[PDB]
């Protein structure tokens, strides 16, 4: 399936990890020293490479960093092998680039678990690749925005214990947007919003986490999500029946914050580069998520989406927030300077807006002219805060029309509006935003107006 | 990860079947006769439907039958449950509709091989029945080609036993067009070929099956391929690693005619449902496999192909033909009658000749006005007469014009080739070809002209 480089100055334990990795018909070369290991992956390239901390002259370390610096071979994954305490190994292993990590004395459903969850995810890296070595041309000028760090993202956790899954939270919490649910029919919901990972404990007390991941997996809008669940170590049978069910790779207790930190990178990257390729590259009718102009999402994605998140407001729990945003005087715009001088203007909005708001927003070109951004567990009091960073970014700085040669004044009109219980509908929300919009435009143009329920 | 009705008269088979499948995190429904099991698959539609052959009353295969009658589950793939010697019924089977079939007493790595195959094909037969559903407006009036059968289809036999890779090829000669490949090196080469299946006998005494799918797995021309594995079923852990590594399905030998002509329609059939929904579907670059106004293959898509199939005829074993068609005086039909008018020319000459060659051949649009056919295990001798059958479909009959109010007379100047010895090349094969279109016009067009290798 995969060409693996497996290094480390034992020659005993590179021959284990070679039986092994051979013996479930990987491909496997092998390297006892830095040098030798970087010669041969520049040489090979190969899929995935098994690196061990602890090695004389030049360690592992060193290796990976300089695995980095070689434009040759940064792309392929990494896993760090390190010892059993090892916390201090592990972030060092983060700030010298690694993928992931395997802990001695090695166990063989980690390792598998560990090869073929970044085998999978070397596939979408060597499709990308392939795209960019394309370009030139117009490198896709004809499309931007494009996120694919493994960072921010909307990480739900499916967890009945509570003091687990907000310890999980907290960790997640500065370079992600956790969300937390015990009740697993709640979380069916979710899941089908807005989700880039579901994190499932797979040894709750109230629910069968491996029954929600099937149930996740049977269903076209929660099929391709990414899942990691949550395993106890001592339960071997368990752990293997949750990577046969498609589960995507499997967490320890108790959770380390390094693993944590390191498994959900990968599996967020991995949906990115899938859905930027799905996207992209091309065109089409109902199948089609993005729009071609500005490569926001579209109108029908986001109705999609916004089902989702409503219904799940309605049963209790964190409210949606929706603006609805119109550029001033843009058909004006259209007449009295050209088409294409719009497009131009439509393009920098476009930017602008997804700049200033988070990847787990959804802004959308909702029409031909009027934008939508939904804003998943927010209040009203927030949204209308966000609103006004939005409207200062526009008005704050002239657009660049005519290729390059004319400066033009922008100013937006915003409506805001959040739902409201048991009784709400996106109809009903989006019709809030709509007279928002309408009375921002009655006072006078570029400013923010939110309407409540009731 | 699917939805199950499971149906048999007696309630304890019933049980033990429902108990093996929820184990598993199926979701699993039951019926103990044929009127209940018809009501329940029109009222749930499951994804897959596990039939006893006998019931009282009503039979499984006339079950089977009313299942097919119904327009609404007609889509659905059924398993008959058969007795030991179940020969009759399986032949009855195919001919009442069933989809594949399993043996009692039941084999529990053999039923779930059976499930996750028929459950991932499901998830194409349900995506192709979602496009459907949105056509009416042009069903695809800007696509010309479509073949979705399971029949025909070129299929690889890896097998170093004679006798046996004899007798499959001779069950697959009816419905296919079976090539035998005992060395596995020459079989890696002719896989990255125009194949719509691998068979492989995981149980071969000169090589290791498993490690020739595996490295099937691991390259891009090949990653997708459908692959069977044949296996002795006396050995359990084999069948069990032969699914783990990517085999998409087993096969029990000694070898049964009717599970064959079964499983090899459900890939078969699974790989074009799929490739029709990658194509079709939009536009891209570098990308994209096939010619967007006549829906044919690319060049690009050609060229990849005829790399193979020339490497593979180099180093022994049967030659690869090549035609070279060009349209006569289209350059002049494109100037006394529209460019509208000769896309109409070009589509219509691209369903006849797709239409009058096998759908193992890849009939290209080459370049604008020129056409190439590449036919795999074609001796020059053959394929000057293939020739002379497309010059007369297209000569035999006029054109329609102008949308259906005028008729026009065409005529081709074909060239034709074939790979012979050592030395040969795609470049040096199709330049053969093209001397040939060159003298086909030479003689005063309407003509074919072969070259032979020296
Ligand atoms: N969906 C969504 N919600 C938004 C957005 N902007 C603000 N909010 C919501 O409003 C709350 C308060 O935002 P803040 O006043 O900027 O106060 C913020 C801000 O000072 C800081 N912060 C958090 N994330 C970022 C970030 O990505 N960039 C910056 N510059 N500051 C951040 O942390 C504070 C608290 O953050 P939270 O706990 O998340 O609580 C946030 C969040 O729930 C947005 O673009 N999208
Ligand atoms: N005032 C305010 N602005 C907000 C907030 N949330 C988002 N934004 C604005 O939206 C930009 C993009 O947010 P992002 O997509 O989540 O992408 C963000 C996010 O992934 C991450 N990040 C930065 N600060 C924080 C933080 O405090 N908490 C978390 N979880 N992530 C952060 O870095 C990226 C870049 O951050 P920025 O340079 O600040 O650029 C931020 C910021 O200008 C908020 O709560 N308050
Ligand atoms: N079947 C059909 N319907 C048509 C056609 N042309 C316009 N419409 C419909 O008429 C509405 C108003 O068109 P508009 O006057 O150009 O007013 C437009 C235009 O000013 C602007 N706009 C839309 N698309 C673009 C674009 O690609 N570039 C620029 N610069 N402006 C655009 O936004 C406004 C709203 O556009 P929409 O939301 O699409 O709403 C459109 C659309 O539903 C057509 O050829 N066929
Ligand atoms: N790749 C390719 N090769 C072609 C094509 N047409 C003919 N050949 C090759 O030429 C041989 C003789 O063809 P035949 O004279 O029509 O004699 C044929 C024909 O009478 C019959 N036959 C086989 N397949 C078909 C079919 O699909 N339709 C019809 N009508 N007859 C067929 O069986 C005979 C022997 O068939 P083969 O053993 O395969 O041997 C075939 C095959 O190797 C083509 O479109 N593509
Ligand atoms: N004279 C001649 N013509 C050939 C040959 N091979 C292909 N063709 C022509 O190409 C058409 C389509 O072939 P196909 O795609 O393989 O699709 C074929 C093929 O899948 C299957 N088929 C028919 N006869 C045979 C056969 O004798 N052997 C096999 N293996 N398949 C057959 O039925 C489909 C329809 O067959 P047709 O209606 O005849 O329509 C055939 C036939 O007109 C050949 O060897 N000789
Ligand atoms: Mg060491
Ligand atoms: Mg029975
Ligand atoms: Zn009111």
């Amino acid at each position: 399936s995969a060409r693996i480089l497996v290094v480390d100055d034992i020659e005993a334990n590179v021959r284990l990890l070679e039986a092994k990795l051979t013996a479930e018909y990987y491909e496997v070369s092998t390297a006892m020293d830095g040098p030798t290991a970087l010669a041969m992956a520049a040489r090979d390239l190969p899929d995935i490479i098994l690196l061990d901390v602890m090695m004389p002259g030049m360690d592992g370390f060193t290796v990976c960093r300089k695995l980095k610096d070689d434009p040759t071979t940064r792309h392929i994954p990494v896993v760090l092998i390190t010892a059993l305490d090892g916390r201090g190994d592990r972030i060092q292993g983060l700030e010298s680039g690694a993928s992931d990590f395997l802990t001695k004395p090695i166990d063989d459903v980690m390792l598998f678990a560990r090869v073929r969850s970044l085998t999978r995810f070397k596939l979408v890296i060597d499709e990308l690749r392939q795209r960019e070595a394309s370009g030139r041309r117009m490198g896709v000028i004809a499309g931007a925005a494009a996120r694919l760090d493994g960072l921010g993202g909307r990480v739900l956790i499916v967890d009945d214990n509570e003091r687990q899954a907000q310890r999980v939270a907290a960790e997640l919490g500065v370079e992600h947007r956790p969300v937390i649910e015990s009740d697993p029919e709640k979380a069916k919901i979710s899941a089908g919003g807005p989700v880039d990972l579901v994190i499932v404990n797979a040894a709750a007390k109230n629910f069968d986490g491996l029954r929600f991941t099937a149930a996740l997996r049977s269903e076209e809008r929660t099929r391709q999500l990414p899942v990691l669940a949550m395993v106890d170590p001592d339960d071997r049978g368990r752990m293997v029946k949750a990577l046969e069910i498609g589960v995507n790779d499997i967490l320890s207790r108790p959770i380390d914050p390094q693993e944590l930190s390191a498994r959900v990178k990968t599996q967020i990257q991995r949906k990115r580069y899938t859905d930027y390729l799905r996207n992209n590259l091309d065109h089409s009718l109902e199948l089609a998520v993005t729009d071609q102009l500005t490569g926001l999402h579209n109108r029908r994605y986001m109705t999609g989406q916004l089902d989702s998140l409503v219904k799940r407001a309605t049963l209790g729990g964190d409210p949606v927030s929706a603006l609805l945003i119109d550029i001033d005087f843009f058909k004006k715009i259209n007449d009295t300077f050209g088409h294409d001088i719009g497009d131009e203007v439509l393009r920098e909005f476009a930017l602008r807006l997804a700049s200033n708001v988070r990847a787990i927003d959804l802004p959308c070109r909702y029409g031909g002219e009027e934008f939508v951004v939904i804003m998943p567990d927010t209040a009203l009091a927030d949204a209308l805060r966000i609103a006004e960073r939005i409207r200062m970014h526009v008005s704050g700085s002239p657009f660049t029309v005519a290729h390059g040669r004319e400066m033009l004044n922008v100013t937006i009109s915003i409506g805001v509006s959040a739902t409201a219980g048991e009784g709400d509908t996106p109809e009903a929300l989006l019709k809030r935003a709509d007279e928002g919009v309408y009375q921002a435009k009655a006072s006078g143009r570029n400013a923010v107006v939110g309407k409540a329920a009731h």
